[PDB]
């Protein structure tokens, strides 16, 4: 089906997902002066401390921590958010160089990866009704350059191991997520889409500034899983990323100035 490849890359999505030409795509270029600084906004809340992990599953587009969302534990609100918005699992996009991975980019720059938190809208019961709505979702992207190795992702890096094809997953108990963020929470925020097939317009993007650096040995790591199932032949799990999409009638508010 769609993946990553020449023959059934992002080029070929619109075909089987019509909604890849849509009027709110994501990801998208963020000029930075273009930009402008909101003051309705407000202040952005994440609150992970209760935050529940149970499994980690190589899908074979990326890889997912999945979290237990049958309660009020692990949310998001604040910033642009009306509501609250609990979160349900977190996955990165990375390239087969540092030089690329990033879907967002910051005035054409592409960093080595970007993190993924998904969250749904908790006054629409569930992920799949959330997905049916315009603000039914709200993901927290997060930027990765290589430099300094980031504590809090090794646990993560680790398991990858145990789940390196497709449909292999793990227990993954008692990961805290809170070591994933950097430690400002300026960002930018656009209506969106998810960035990858069903594209469903539904989500609202919070995108911070301030990436978090990993080491080149964690990033190289993620370069070793496989988009292939076990037994089939080997093709690296790189470059599952989105090129920008068009802004369109959009327009990207900024937490700060
Ligand atoms: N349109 S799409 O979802 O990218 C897609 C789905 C299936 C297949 C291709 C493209 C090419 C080969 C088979
Ligand atoms: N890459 S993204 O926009 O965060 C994304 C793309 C697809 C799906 C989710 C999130 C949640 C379930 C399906
Ligand atoms: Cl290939
Ligand atoms: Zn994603």
């Amino acid at each position: 089906h769609w993946g990553y490849g020449k023959h059934n890359g992002p080029e070929h999505w619109h075909k089987d997902f019509p909604i890849a030409k849509g009027e709110r795509q994501s990801p998208v270029d963020i000029d930075t002066h273009t930009a402008k600084y909101d003051p309705s906004l407000k202040p952005l809340s994440v609150s992970y401390d209760q935050a529940t992990s149970l499994r980690i599953l190589n899908n074979g587009h990326a890889f997912n921590v999945e979290f237990d969302d049958s309660q009020d534990k692990a949310v998001l609100k604040g910033g642009p958010l009306d509501g609250t918005y609990r979160l349900i699992q977190f996955h990165f996009h990375w390239g087969s160089l540092d030089g690329q991975g990033s879907e967002h980019t910051v005035d054409k720059k592409k960093y080595a990866a970007e993190l993924h938190l998904v969250h749904w809208n908790t006054k629409y019961g569930d992920f799949g009704k959330a997905v049916q709505q315009p603000d039914g979702l709200a993901v927290l992207g997060i930027f990765l350059k290589v430099g300094s190795a980031k504590p809090g992702l090794q646990k993560v890096v680790d398991v990858l191991d145990s789940i390196k094809t497709k449909g292999k997953s793990a227990d993954f108990t008692n990961f805290d997520p809170r070591g994933l963020l950097p430690e400002s929470l300026d960002y930018w925020t656009y209506p969106g889409s998810l960035t990858t097939p069903p594209l469903l317009e539904c989500v609202t993007w919070i995108v911070l500034k301030e990436p978090i650096s990993v080491s080149s040995e964690q990033v190289l790591k993620f370069r070793k899983l496989n988009f292939n199932g076990e037994g089939e032949p080997e093709e690296l799990m790189v470059d599952n990323w989105r090129p920008a999409q068009p802004l369109k009638n959009r327009q990207i508010k900024a937490s700060f100035k």
